């Protein structure tokens, strides 16, 4: 269908919303929950299926080629060029991978492979990149939107990594990981599996932001050797990031 | 009145001072205290008569026409300008809101309302602007006094959140707070809400510019979920002050 | 005479070796040492002299005017300049102090004013525009390099400081402030103020330097209320001198 | 032999992969391992032996004249140019530096003299210079990458000296030290000298990666006095450094 199309602009918002969803909810998918509740089932076949019928819209539209000013209509030429670019990582993040994982003897590899759904984040830059493209905004304000937005979102992946990794020692061996070891106020947080699902998100982001805004107060910290390894991979990319952040944003300044 | 009256100047100068005395103390009044003690009775009355005669000078005071160069003096339209643009924000942080909460059954909600008078900092960023238009100091320099008065005061309305999200628990689950929790040497800040009213302010603007700063020692840190949820806000907003504060001096040095 | 004067040059460096020795150690004398040891006393007399030799240098020497090019020879003008810049603040500190204080039943008053002796920071600060109009270095590494002195000093001198702050406290209520609380390791910081000398200027320089670096491990901070007012003083003057760093620092690689 | 051989550009490659090595593992060697074990004999061997035959190589090899645009090809002068530039420091840090050790009597002072290897990171800059003079890439990408590379070898670097620190202390003095006093959740690292190789190492990059990014956690801190001279050491250059990171990514942007 033509690009202009003003359903298919409904549409891509309604996708954005579902990838802004699907990229803030795997990697808590993945970290904080173990084997989704069962209350959750209904969410996970609906965003499948909605992301399955985005891939056939995208099957089915046309496209302007990048070569020169050429909006194609040839559905072989789309076809080829969808199946090229990267429906295949689509797809293959596409399938129910909880059902799989929760029938096949509950093996730990196939849940450790929805963090694919992560591609999703795609739309999220393609809205940015047509942002950038419209003349209403200027050419720094988008990437320094686009830094901080991509700052914030690896907090939180980041977040949940760090609390992934506290549930990778067996649970006699909690007192040897950054929860559990932890004593904040008169607060134990023994098993920290049985406490609530928010406090203990709350608490790992909590290091995560004060990490990636370097402040680190130090009441939560890296115990084991895992924890360290990717305490240090962490700041080292952040570090980098906002320099970025602050190069762009000194940038906008000065061009005024 | 025309704008240019000499003792017009004087007026906004001590408009100034009262609007500057209003901000720094409508968020210790909503936090460390609790129902004003009878001896500052007579300076919240004061304060709410003299703004009241700033709203009813306001009226009765001639305007300069934004869409072309044009003195206006006719009171119609000047009186419009004034009920569109702030008249009623103001009005309602007029009234003496202590009294209201001390009188009817002492309700929370009503004591959740004196953070309106925090628009009277508008005063404060008018004269920030004036001071731009004179000649004498330059484009980026006004910038740059703005951006680090918004930080100095931002750290300080931030102190008194942070010392007020500790009064929320009950005092005897006061074990579990960024305070009452702390053992700074050899004193326990065991009954926080005792101790003398400037040590527990030191306290908390002590937390409060050791993380505007970036420094975070960790003697002092959040224990809670609400002071978690805050201080991850609180540092994701201060990042970007800190960085829009070194690009404008960055590009104060270049342009140099 | 002649500002050429080759060996006046020779005169200037001595003078300015000793203005660094006098500015790096007055913080020192004023904090950690109180009535200095009879050791030092032949460094005392030896500096006031040298500075006296050199007040009287200063007022036995031609300079050139500033409305316009004019070296002028004229004896009054050249000592009436002096008289009214520099000359009694250069003179105040120049009386031997400890021995006032020594004398007059030990008043801490009169060691309150040793810090007097700080203007000679502006022979330091007089090299640095000195090294600015040679033509051999550039604007900019001339500013970075003096912002870098700067903030180096100022990290000792404050350090100097909140040793100092220590000593006001009586030595029974040594717990409750920052060294004498301090437990490093096995080493209790118990009777600071009969430790080695240096061990308490190390101590004192590590807190320094792991705060105008905006590091803040956490290992060594305030306690008391002197302390906290003092550090939230230190880090937001330290805070813009870093901005400034950063920014000259930028504005150099960008004009490169 | 002509500088554009295309077998020299190989062995270029190669010797930057065993500088690379070499300038990684001196500082472990120096640090962690003391008196290497008898499993690691064949690696130094190998070593030296390569930068040998580089270094007959380089005395075997036709350069670039700088004054004019002239490949020179006489051995006489390429010889000089060896000799007087940085070869008298190659050939002494390609000796066996532990066998020289291990044979006269453990002398530390022998031991303390193969941070001379650190000589063979002129090759990685040699490759960046290379790099910045192909116009494949830009001006500042290359000063940015170079500075990246530096800071993170620096880190390192100061790891491997921190736990070397930690060794000078005789081991009945072990609870004074920034390891030997740690506690980690519930591991205590009593016997420091004991543990493994790379759980040392972890711990004592972890300290270095979180000062060098100035996050500063405070679960691990200096303890000595040389521990804390270090500390401030380290932290005075790694600020300039990355005040200077900071400033090219800025200036790179800035230039569009
Ligand atoms: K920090
Ligand atoms: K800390």
């Amino acid at each position: 269908i033509h690009p202009k199309n003003r359903w298919y602009k409904a549409w891509e918002m309604f996708i954005l919303v579902w990838a802004i969803y699907s990229s803030l909810f795997t990697p808590m998918e993945f970290g904080f929950f173990r084997g989704l509740p069962e209350r959750l089932f209904v969410l996970d076949i609906v965003g499948q299926i909605a992301f399955l019928v985005d891939i056939v819209l995208q099957f089915f539209v046309a496209y302007r080629d990048t070569q020169t000013y050429r909006t194609v209509y040839k559905p072989t030429r789309i076809a080829f060029r969808y199946l090229k670019s990267h429906f295949l990582m689509d797809f293959i993040g596409c399938f129910p991978w909880d059902l799989i994982y929760k029938a096949s003897g509950k093996h730990e590899l196939v849940r450790y492979l929805l963090w694919i759904r992560l591609f999703r984040v795609r739309k999220v830059v393609e809205f940015f990149q047509r942002l950038e493209k419209d003349t209403r905004i200027n050419y720094l304000f988008t990437r320094i939107l686009k830094l901080l937005f991509v700052e914030v979102y690896c907090t939180h992946t980041a977040a949940c990594i760090f609390y992934y990794l506290a549930t990778t020692l067996p649970p006699e061996n909690e007192g040897y990981t950054w929860i559990g070891s932890l004593k904040l106020g008169d607060y134990s947080y023994e098993n920290f599996r049985e406490i609530d699902l928010w406090k203990r998100y709350t608490t790992a982001l909590y290091f995560a932001i004060v990490t990636m805004a370097t402040v680190g107060y130090g009441d939560i910290h890296a115990v084991n050797l895992r924890e360290m390894i990717f305490v240090m991979i962490y700041v080292s990319f952040d570090m980098v990031l906002g320099a970025y952040l602050i190069g762009n944003i000194t940038a906008l300044i000065v061009k005024g």
